[PDB]
């Protein structure tokens, strides 16, 4: 019987984390947490959650799984099931070194041959965002995700609508339909602002508008989608299928996107995924973290019938040894080679990083601004 | 034990009564009912209420709140709500004087440090309008709300919308988007003109649009938004919880106006403010009135995260001692400072002007016009 | 083209006001608003209501409904319906007068012949109501109103909710099914009990239920009608047809009571009636109040097809102000239409003055020292 | 200007964790997370929270509040929210201080002069509960909360069914309606069983059954409700007013139930409560905790017109940590105000500091080894 014998976290100097799970038999599990912003604390569940790992069967990933969620406390949101997502990946990590074959493997195998990407583009003028693309394009690219605000703040006003749908404009005049792009508001649009917003960016045909308001109530999506063509994405700020089954239920967003590193894993995404995909809904996994969580995505994207784009942020190849196993062309995506995974961890690299380890935004009139 | 001792009310030369509470330890608290257009039914209500409170501790608000509310009678609606509004921000200011701090500092503090303001601008041409927001607008404002209506009765006729239209269209060209209005109807818009005025004010892009069509349905709202981009403004004419509960639950309000001179008071309109945000429905309180009104409104807009825009109709300076407290800076407005509400009254003044105290619209075919 | 000249308020000793409308032609209208409790406040709003009258045709009752209703101010509510409920009896009486009929006349004539009363019955312990009822059933009347519980105290808890059924038990024993009970427990009932006390009470088979709790939602009384097939009656805490669509649309009452001096008068109560016939909920119009109320309650009752009991305070003192008390006496708890002209009462006016001028004039608290809903 | 200086958690024996806040001025707050289960993921989000507070004025609670709750990561959840809620105390307990007065007298002041309290009552067999009960009866109580089942083991047979509601016809058999129990499942029912153990204990008439099963859906407990008269108790599972008006809307719970030390302190709790009493929801605040979390509960408790019963531990070691021991005593089960400044509890700081120091710190299967759903 093969036992766990040891969960070890490492912080990394940009904001990522890996956790490692080491077993008696020497096959070494990578995970990924979300930290952003409460590193400590989500550490600090990773080694609580430990307690139901060290010297237990990590085949049994069921098992841990449901065991962590449900069997010593509540229900986890935003900090357990980061936690419990990192640790998923590294036990489908160890279990597909253990049997030699990637993890999508073990999910039923292939149901695609390469899987289509889309790159964040950043650049503080239109021309720095276009000069971007452009660049990428060179790079066979012609799906983007751009943030859809350009000043620092909420959009408030007719005035600050205009200059974010003329930012647009002006990225979509240097292309014409020859590029898509989606569009990311990261909440930072007011309620009464969102519904003129999405109709002035209507001419510009974004491929989704993503998390234009944040979602107090599950009908919110539903009505947003009643009033325009575009498409809507959501599901970064979503933990379970038991939060996903509300936004579904309703109906009005068109494209889901859970985070690998935040819903609970592999376990739990594949099970997001299957459901999204009785309610004809498109699968693209928010991805902006390291190699370990695009791994973790992947695997999820080369299963599920309904994937249909894959974020990456491609840095994270840094600490990857097979760096050509994520090589691009023509925006696609391979299935990744290796067992487990796919990714050969640089681990005295990691180590290293990690021994040198060390905001709020507020309104005009003093008020706390919400995460962006 | 600080004992209640009297009540007096006094009428006041625009159509504004205040209230006085006194204790037998001679701290004095002010309120402002609602009276425009039934005062002796309203100042007659102050006085039956004033049975609960003679003889009674002030620092008991809830207690107090709950026995005028339910206690001796069916619950009220408005002219019972006015008069409980009265009396409790009077308690409240009580408080605040007892305990030495602002009402604010009582409950549980600043989310904020100013308070985005906007101010009605009347006129009887368009010209008229423009050259009264210019001259605001080098006050620093550049939020306002106009009167929607033009012509004297209702908007019934598609020549009487494209007159409201036109108007609206010559402001907007005066400024394009550097400034923001917010368009009031009185209701004086017949039901089925409301949907082409809505949209025929679209590429105007007002704020908002208060007050439509008179709800006689909680559907009617939702049914308006589904069709327009326009936030809709609501809430003048509701008085407690239950009324706004109704309206929040269907939706299509974006912006809630509850009146504190109204709606049972700070007491009721703290908890009225809380359930909106829960809705993701602003707050932007309705005060078209004076001074201890409008310190009220301020200290419901500093503790509630979810409050956007005060109304102020800067007269109802003239009562009040400490001026400069309420001076405005670029349409922001500062926390009260003073204890109790913050407002000095000048009693002197205010028994004078109360000593000399002293109409139905119809539509053309001699019907009666419901109240503006 | 006659005119309002004069309206002229008058305290009365069973907590009850009388108005008094006047014309130039010396045509006398009277109206009866409720006050229970806020009489200071109703009747400040009867006399700021006046300056929409005072030299008005009152023949144009609409046009004075309407713009009382809703011209110099935001609508409707527990004060202002019930000053417009009073001065829109007042109005009808004068119309009737005028044209020399009885209102029912006016509102196109009999839809019944008499019209089935009964009456609250009161008493501390089971046996006096018991025989409070079978003094009643003597004259004729098999149907009463009774209390649903002793007396102050909320049900909330299950010792309560038995002692409750226990009283029922008893008075239902002294009858079988000989005799129609209605229970009112005036929202006196916490909402964690209402169902168990519903349930507990079936067996004994009351005519109806009356409001158990306080409607706080729209959804309230439906989700209770669910798990009963006792009727639930409702609609004396509601002021317009505004807020009766809102109840019948979500279903659960079955039995409407609006009250003639609080709902708007004559002109909206025909109007609620016609509104809850299209529903099929029958119509029992709330009536503890004086002759006038009455008398208004009963025209509505003999032009409204749904119309199914009236209460009424009989059971002497209702009596007194009127002198024409023949034209109200029960047999076999039936009551005939109203034979004199307008609301079909001769109010002993010099009466009312007189004891007008000798009129004088509460809060509960749970044991915690906070607040009871108000209960009467 | 005054400035927050520290904040310092101390863990203790009944597994509580306290917390410490202290200014610049010399006024110190405590508060109290709920640890149960994840005390050092807890004790780290305090800390990391404690980034937003080191050298802010504790005076602008709402700011911090709103802060910690929205500014630097995802909203809410089981472990922020507790820590948010044991923050929330702190700065209420200074403000309180700095004015001189009890918190429920910054919140409006009192609506009632006394709180209904119960204790929860355990015992291995029928018998042992009902002694408990009876010792604590002799002491003026008439409510209490007992476990619905008799210990671990999720009830998803007849048998199961069988058992629990045998015992519970016993404790009833020795009271009658003389007592009221709420009875605890702790969601230890299987869904298919809910429906039948609740039919089978409505002869028993316990005031409520509190979380029958764990709510996957909105519906769930609207679908129970509507088969019951018993009404059904709510709430320790959900950590925002977010939460709670997803189960307001679709109704089925009678009695909202939030822990103070869990739903984001005071300053959520009062919002909660306002929510609830517009859906006619009573409010039983969940307090199976140390005396910081108690009077915490007190000031909403008194403050809230729907409060109708508090929960407390103390049926002598919540007491150990106080000084102040008399503020907390009980006459006929009803506790009185706070009576000092702030939360009002006089904390023996240097018991703390030395209960803290010795502080050292499972897994339910079913037979099958599928691991079972986490109860306490
Ligand atoms: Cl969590
Ligand atoms: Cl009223
Ligand atoms: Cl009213
Ligand atoms: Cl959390």
């Amino acid at each position: 019987m093969v036992k766990i014998t040891r969960l070890t976290t490492y912080r990394l100097p940009p904001r990522w984390m890996f956790l490692k799970v080491e077993t008696d038999e020497g096959v070494t599990g990578w995970g990924e947490p979300v930290i952003e912003g409460r590193a400590r604390t989500v550490e600090a569940a990773v080694h609580e959650l430990s307690d139901y790992l060290i010297g237990q069967d990590p085949s049994r990933i069921n098992d841990l799984w449901q065991t962590m969620y449900r069997a010593g406390f509540y229900r986890g949101g935003p900090i357990l099931m980061s936690a419990i997502a990192g640790i998923d990946q590294a036990l489908w990590d160890i279990k597909g070194k253990v049997l030699g074959v990637p993890v999508y493997e073990l999910l039923g195998g292939l149901v695609r041959d390469k899987m289509r990407t889309y790159s964040w583009v950043g650049g503080d003028r239109p021309a720095d965002v276009i000069a971007g693309m452009k660049a990428l394009q060179a790079g066979g690219f012609d799906h983007f995700k751009l943030n859809g605000c350009e000043e620092m703040g909420i959009i408030d006003t007719s005035r600050a609508v205009d200059a974010a749908v003329a930012r647009v404009a002006e990225i979509r005049s240097a292309f014409g339909n020859t590029v898509e792009f989606g569009l990311d508001f990261h909440g930072r649009v007011s309620a009464p602002m969102a519904k003129v917003l999405i109709k002035e960016l209507e001419p510009y045909r974004p491929l989704f508008i993503e998390e234009p308001v944040l979602a107090e109530q599950a009908e919110t999506y539903a009505r947003l989608a009643a009033h325009t063509h575009l498409p809507i994405a959501a599901g970064e700020r979503m933990f379970s299928r038991f939060d996903f089954k509300r936004v579904l239920e309703a109906g009005g967003v068109s494209i889901l996107q859970p985070d690998l590193s935040h819903a609970g894993g592999i376990t739990e995404c594949v099970k997001i995924a299957a459901m999204a995909e009785a309610y004809d809904v498109a699968l693209a996994p928010h991805c902006p973290l390291g190699p370990i969580a695009l791994a973790a995505c992947l695997h999820v994207d080369f299963v599920s019938w309904n994937a249909t784009l894959q974020e990456q942020s491609m840095e994270l190849l840094d600490y990857v040894r097979n760096k050509a196993d994520f090589a691009l062309e023509g925006g696609y995506i391979r299935p990744p080679r290796l067992p487990g995974l796919g990714v050969d961890i640089d681990e005295a690299l990691v180590i290293e990083r990690s021994k040198e380890a060390p905001p709020v935004w507020r309104h005009a009139d003093g008020s706390v601004a919400e995460w962006a």
